């Protein structure tokens, strides 16, 4: 059972300006994925220190980072609080709507593309290397779901049944055939030193 969902028109207009817009900065796509594992993994965090039994579903607080050449893929994992599937239909928990239209703002007063995270929709620059996008997770209080969008306005959502990941995010990049250096140790190594360096949770780049 897939159920299909159209994209809220500010969301629809985020991804077409960020597939359309020539800009070469791509790699800041990274950093804002580690951002909102790093923000999932702060929620869970806290709410553990009141009721330790939420980390029933894992202790270990960790990001990784998977390659696959041969999929063409960079998975981005994390052990997070993870999306219900309402958080996951309404923009993936954030404020899409009033983010985007504050994003717009910026740009037309002297902003770039890699100030996107400041407007809370960053998740998106995803689609500045990814030409799908799929979303794994499982919060404490709801299923593990899968969510997919190759963009052009709409979005799925389907339970997960295969592999259950206990709790937290995955997010599953297909790339683009011209941005497969995203795939390569020592360029991932690089963005995350240059703008991930101090992210308070164990980042894990793992081999192939
Ligand atoms: O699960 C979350 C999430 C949940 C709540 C939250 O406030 C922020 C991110 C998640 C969301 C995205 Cl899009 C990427 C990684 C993630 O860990």
């Amino acid at each position: 059972e897939v159920e299909t969902f159209a994209f809220q028109a500010e969301i629809a207009q985020l991804m077409s300006l960020i597939i359309n817009t020539f800009y070469s900065n791509k790699e800041i796509f990274l950093r804002e994925l580690i951002s909102n594992s790093s923000d999932a993994l702060d929620k869970i965090r806290y709410e553990s220190l009141t009721d330790p039994s939420k980390l029933d579903s894992g202790k270990e607080l960790h990001i990784n980072l998977i390659p696959n050449k041969q999929d063409r893929t960079l998975t981005i994992v994390d052990t997070g609080i993870g999306m219900t599937k309402a958080d996951l239909i309404n923009n993936l928990g954030t404020i899409a709507k009033s983010g985007t239209k504050a994003f717009m703002e910026a740009l037309q007063a002297g902003a770039d593309i890699s100030m996107i995270g400041q407007f809370g929709v960053g998740f998106y620059s995803a689609y500045l290397v990814a030409e799908k996008v799929t979303v794994i997770t499982k919060h404490n209080d709801d299923e593990q779901y899968a969510w997919e969008s190759s963009a052009g306005g709409s979005f799925t959502v389907r339970t997960d049944t295969g592999e259950p990941m206990g709790r937290g995010t995955k997010v599953i990049l297909h790339l683009k055939e011209d941005q497969t250096e995203y795939l390569e140790e020592r360029r991932i190594k690089e963005i995350v030193k240059k703008h991930s360096q101090f992210i308070g949770y164990p980042i894990t780049l793992f081999v192939e």
